[PDB]
C-alpha cells in the first residue's frame, strides 16, 4: 500500500533486493536465498517463487553461466553491489 516501506536506495536493509533478467522482473529474498541458489528466492510479478536459474529462463537468459552476472539491480549486476558490500549473497563460508 501507500506506506509500507521507506528507503529509496536503502533497500540493502531490507531482506529483499530489486532483481531484473532480461524480460523478467522479481525479488531476491536473502532469507530464502541463505538456504541456496536452487530455492525458489525470486519472486516475480505474479509473486510466482523462481530459482535463481528458472527466472534467467523467464528472460531467455538459462543459456547463462552465471545468474549474478545477468540479473541486474537497480541498474547494477549483483556480482556489483556484492563488490560494494552491498548484497550478501548467501552466508560467505570463506
Amino acid at each position: 500500500g501507500s506506506s509500507g516501506s521507506s528507503g529509496n536506495d536503502a533497500v540493502d536493509f531490507s531482506p529483499t533486493l530489486p532483481v531484473t533478467c532480461g524480460k523478467a522482473k522479481g525479488t531476491l529474498f536473502q532469507e530464502k536465498l541463505k538456504q541456496g541458489a536452487s530455492k525458489k528466492c525470486i519472486q516475480n510479478e505474479a509473486g510466482d517463487w523462481l530459482t535463481v536459474k528458472e527466472f534467467l529462463n523467464e528472460g531467455g537468459r538459462a543459456t547463462s553461466k552465471d545468474w549474478k552476472g545477468v540479473i541486474r539491480c537497480n541498474g547494477e549486476t549483483l556480482r556489483h553491489l556484492e563488490q560494494k558490500g552491498l548484497l550478501f549473497s548467501g552466508p560467505s563460508s570463506g
